[PDB]
């Protein structure tokens, strides 16, 4: 087939032929079923033929999408798209996605207006159904061209033919040549008599070939816009295979979640172009500009893979944490890591890799045993690892509930900054980034993680351990203030549970606390402190510095140090010689000075006792003091009901949008007490037990809530009709005639009663 | 006396006493009336006493906001707030704002929970009424403290009393001392028997004094959140007077639009704190960290002023471009700069300050005349000038219509990067930033302008002249790709007209075009190109490089160059000596090489002819080709009707929310033709004439809308009952009230 020819052509470009992608999904999906059986209890996999179904989406005459079951290799434009349904470990009954891909073999994978349109319409469909959009990008950006019909027939109006370097005046077509293109919308000319001959001065070249013109600019913008909207409406993921150029780059980025194969590059302008502009061979490879060594290191790319197969797997792997559609809840697994276990790994005052805290680590002594982490064994999947490494973000599972995750590096990061080849001064610098601090990069990565996960529909778990934002000259100049603010915007827009936990030996202070306080989004945020955690506006050393200065240290001495006491007691005698006095005062001053260091230490301790969880809870800024060993169990159940409670409350809100978050809470709580009895109030505060109860309501008499909501809606619909008539009374009479047109003859009787 | 005392205390801190702020508004407002009479025809100003009214907002017992009539100097917390109404040149019948301010004299302007709550509630009120929120920031961030009641009575459990430096075990209270604080929520202890005596080991200190604890952390977060929301709901402006620290800093930023007095600073941690952490005196002054030389240069601060008075003026100056409330349209002036004039200043291939294009410039020869710019004389007010200077942003007025403005620098910028004192290697670098390029900074500044203006409710005018984003190693690493994308997000959210115009000698290419195409937000965006503009996916030189390579240049020579043609003709001669041949072939290759440069120029020209406005319009990517001299007149009217049309369409959408943007357009257009006659269809395409017509209607259509609503309300009541029939009976009971006893008789004839 031309098929053999095209696959070779793709391989020779270091990518996969577009129509091989679907089967690459099937193979990857098999690998997923295998890898996940480690982590969870799964049913027996389906047979591979029943595992996946695809249908090609193709543009009709009217530019409308049409589902077509045709043989591969049939594309007449440089873009291909499919709807795919497949059975996965997390969604064994099946889940749908839309996949769009460039065909790098068709016109070097350029983006013409038709290519742009298919992309648009596939995206539009993804949004229509609420399902994720996967884009495989391997392209050359917007299509380029010159009007062939004119190129081969134009003439130059030389200042002087016997010397061209004396300049030219204009380009033109002979009347013979004009008389043919003229009918066809190819050029605009103005006739002129010049040097004796009659000529057609070319003023504009329009070009009879559609798709090589500024229409491509609109088309590109068009799908740029679409992608911006998509990110905000559905799950978007993108895989960069060979190269994504220009609009290709922008689409990949607007999609946000990005996988990049090694040796692929993601660029706006090519090393060649730039070298010509700079007058020498500055850059040797596009990877210098757009390779993973730029984009993985700056957070544009989330993950890198060695090949296309591993790319597709990653897509499916990510989706395994994500709800099937936007109308859907997060997909739960039955994990092999039990829920009622203790966490063996313990965070320490000594610095440590926080990945150990999340995923666990190998045992230092009797290997190959395993010090268990907080999350389900094998569930933590990081992203953006090498960028802003002061913070660590990823997805994991807690009892098989997928969550998004943020944690803090405690060890000093050593950031390597590559040399700018453009600039001959630049050598590769090496920067210290302290642990437990937000820098501009870290703050940005944190914000990004918050946004992305939130749009996937995941709950959030923040393991807060930040001493502050770096507030030094450089970092302030580098806009650390701007990005700290963003974290606030980010959390405020969260729509599912956000649980913040200060782990043992962690601390949370001042600026860092303020931008993640539960107050920002009380509807959804919750804050917890381990017994062995600490938190304040200001750390003890800095507090003492301001509010336990010398005068106060000495006061403390006067109360506690016996020597000072004795001396002070004597200065408190009347009728002393000014001699004896000055001697005493000096003895006291010497004592004071000798005692200051130790008493300073006492002072920081004193301050530290103010910063405890005990106080935090008492003052109402945290929901509970937890204990790390059992934090996993706690959080499973808590998250589990937060999710269920939310699900029911969402139903209530639909019944009557006018009801406050607050009144809704109360209403549900009141309905529980009504059903289960005033005697059982306390149960409400038990996560496990309320979780079981809520679930039974949602899945004869477990139509108790369901009945109340029907009530709430009836009432609202009444209030709504009332409001309309209040505003529009001439409408009353006719509304009734229409309303009565059918109802029970015994209700017609009643109507007459009431009026 | 206390007031005298407090004002001196403020002045000694280089700021203004809080209760003097209101009168600083009155004085500033007078200055505004004076400065704007230059620009615009105004009524006579009102008398100063009638110009402005303020009323102090105060927290009641229930934590609720209350208007209160009391004498200045009365605050019992470190925050003060007022509702203000004043008559201004742009809003002479009056406009309202909410003003909140720290009292730096009360507990060094710290933020306790009560202070936090007043701020919250004043902000809430602003949002409630849709009016702007002005925050005057002069503060020390979150309040700090230690439990006094415990500090003066705790004891230390020494490892050894005969030597304290042998360490201590714990702190504690004597039972005598415990027996009193215990009742009062001050501490947590556990009893212990130790060294014979009975002690109360202190485990947690809670502190009976409210406001010095972690409640302050919640309170701060609380108003951070509020400010984030407020920015997205109403106009927010902030003035930094002495210093804003921590939460103060964040609130200033969340508010976004930020005026900073010189020598003030805006910081997270003080130079002292940091120096302690770093073990050396690295920083000498908070201005190093947060002074205008940092924040004006990185776009956190929009403007700087020399003193507080000029600050308040700036606030009022900015507001003069902004609608009274969110329920309100942009405030129009009758400007003294006429609408039907030509623009005298003309953009050039030679680089130039684009401010000249906007504001005009002084005449090079016969001064003091003035080469007029595009916008109303004296109307252009820039922001973020020294940051990312490759782009220029600000607000201006076009025929007295305020708009937000983005333009592009054409001259090379020289960026100075200061040395990091933390790092002893760092020497101050100096960077070239090419004109007509988006860099990360320029892109971010452009995004930020877009967002800020859009939330003010201003239309947008972009004078596009970008060759592309910088795509070089450094800038790619520096995330230029991320910020380019943001521009798209920014324009997509715009809710009022966005008019893009490629000025004469400007160009718009590839990446830069795609992120601002009208396609992103077709409901509101429009794109225009001057005859003398150019645009492509790729510039000519780069297009030729790819698609008019040597083979094709030589092909052109073989067709056109007579010498080459002649030689080629001969290389076709029979029976030649291999000598004569090799000579001819060489003469050809030499000719070719000689001709290449000139023919490459020909090729770029050919490419360039593809990049014209003619083509752009023809292919449907721009709405019209304009001519610069008359572009002001054009855009005034166009903007003017886009605004009026939008206003009417908004009314239609209200009458029936189910109608599409599309069907609404059609409906209005159809109504016009109905009213004015099928003969007059063409008028619709005349901005001025349709503008006049629309205005007449808004001051026959009004009837049609009433119709559309009645219909909708009917269908809506229907639809509700269809879905919810148990509701029928009760809906009738309520409905019967609104009907004639003779209609009840009718209903009965069928019920």
């Amino acid at each position: 087939d031309l098929l053999q020819s095209k696959r070779f052509q793709a391989q020779s470009l270091g990518t996969t032929y577009i129509y091989d992608i679907p089967e690459m999904f099937r193979q990857s999906l098999i690998k997923l079923w295998e890898s996940m059986s480690t982590q969870a209890f799964l049913p027996s996999p389906p047979l591979p033929s029943d595992m996946l179904t695809y249908t090609e989406l193709v543009l009709d005459d009217q530019g409308q999408l049409v589902h077509m079951n045709r043989l591969p290799g049939g594309n007449e434009i440089g873009m291909v798209a499919w709807k795919m349904t497949f059975k996965s470990p997390e969604y064994p009954e099946g889940r749908d996605i839309i996949v769009i891909g460039n065909d790098i073999t068709y016109r070097i994978g350029s983006f013409g207006p038709q290519e742009d349109l298919l992309f648009l319409r596939a995206s539009e469909l993804a949004r229509a159904e609420g399902i994720p959009r996967i884009y495989v990008s391997a392209n050359s950006g917007a299509r380029i061209g010159l009007a062939e019909e004119i190129r081969h027939m134009f003439h130059v109006a030389w200042v002087d033919p016997e010397d061209p370097y004396k300049g030219y005046r204009y380009l033109y077509l002979t009347p013979q040549d004009y008389k043919r293109v003229s009918a066809l919308n190819s050029v605009h000319c103005e006739h002129v008599e010049d040097e004796g001959e009659s000529r057609y001065k070319i003023t504009d070249i329009i070009g009879k070939e559609e798709g090589i013109g500024p229409e491509n600019l609109r088309g590109s913008g068009m799908i740029a816009g679409e992608s911006s909207l998509a990110y905000n409406e559905i799950i978007t993921i993108s895989l960069v295979t060979c190269r994504a150029i220009g609009i290709g780059a922008y689409l990949v980025r607007l999609g946000q979640r990005t996988i990049q194969v090694e040796n692929s590059h993601l660029i706006l302008t090519g090393a060649g172009a730039l070298n010509k502009v700079l007058g020498r061979e500055v850059y040797t490879s596009n990877n210098q500009l757009g390779g993973i060594q730029i984009m993985h290191n700056n957070g544009v790319t989330h993950c890198t893979v060695c090949d296309d197969f591993e790319g597709v797997f990653t897509v499916l792997h990510w989706l395994s944490y994500m709800p099937k559609s936007v109308h859907s809840s997060v997909p739960l697994l039955n994990s092999k890591d039990p829920i009622d276990r203790i966490i063996e790994f313990v965070p320490t005052k000594t610095p440590y890799d926080p990945r150990w805290m999340l995923a666990g680590r190998p045992h230092p002594t009797q290997k190959g045993q395993w010090l268990s982490g907080f999350f389900d064994y094998g569930s933590f999947s990081e992203i953006m690892q090498p960028w802003a490494q002061t913070v660590v973000v990823g997805r994991a599972r807690l009892g098989g509930i997928p969550v998004g995750v943020v944690a803090v590096e405690t060890r000093t990061v050593e950031l390597s900054i590559p040399a700018d080849p453009a600039n001959l001064d630049s050598e590769a610098k090496i920067i210290q980034q302290a642990g437990q601090v937000w820098f501009p990069d870290s703050a940005f990565k944190t914000y990004q993680a918050i946004k992305d996960f939130n749009r996937e529909g995941l709950p959030l778990m923040v393991f807060a351990n930040w001493r502050g934002f770096s507030g030094g000259m450089k970092d302030m100049y580098d806009q650390v203030l701007k990005f700290g603010a963003y974290i606030v915007d980010g959390l405020r827009e969260c729509c599912q549970p956000v649980l913040v936990y200060i782990p043992p030996q962690a601390e949370l202070r001042g600026g860092s606390w303020v931008v993640i306080d539960s107050s920002i989004n009380p509807r959804h945020m919750e804050m917890y402190a381990d017994r062995e955690s600490r938190g304040s506006v200001l750390e003890p050393e800095g507090t003492v510095e301001i509010k336990f200065r010398r005068k106060d240290l000495v006061k403390t001495m006067r109360r506690v140090d016996p020597v000072y006491i004795h001396l002070a007691e004597r200065l408190g005698t009347p009728e002393l010689s000014t001699a004896e006095r000055k001697e005493l005062e000096n003895k006291l001053k010497e004592r004071e000075e000798f005692l200051i260091p130790i008493y300073h230490q006492v002072a920081v301790q004193f301050a530290d006792l103010h910063d405890t969880p005990g106080r935090m809870q008492e003052k109402g800024v945290i929901s509970d003091i937890l204990d790390w060993k059992t934090s996993r169990t706690f959080f499973y159940w808590r998250l589990r009901r937060l999710l269920l409670e939310d699900l029911v409350k969402k139903k209530i809100h639909n019944a009557n949008p006018e009801l406050t978050d607050g009144q809704i809470q109360a209403m549900l709580r009141r309905w529980f007490v009504e059903v289960e009895g005033t005697v059982k109030a306390y149960v409400w505060d038990n996560n496990k037990d309320l979780a079981e109860w809520l679930e039974k309501q949602l899945t004869g008499v477990h139509s108790v809530i369901e009945e109340n909501i029907k009530c709430i809606s009836r009432d609202y619909v009444l209030k709504q009709i009332r409001s309309l008539v209040q505003a529009n009374p001439e409408v009353a009479m006719d509304s009734i005639i229409h309303m009565t047109q059918h109802i029970s003859p015994t209700q017609r009787a009643e109507v007459i009663r009431i009026l």
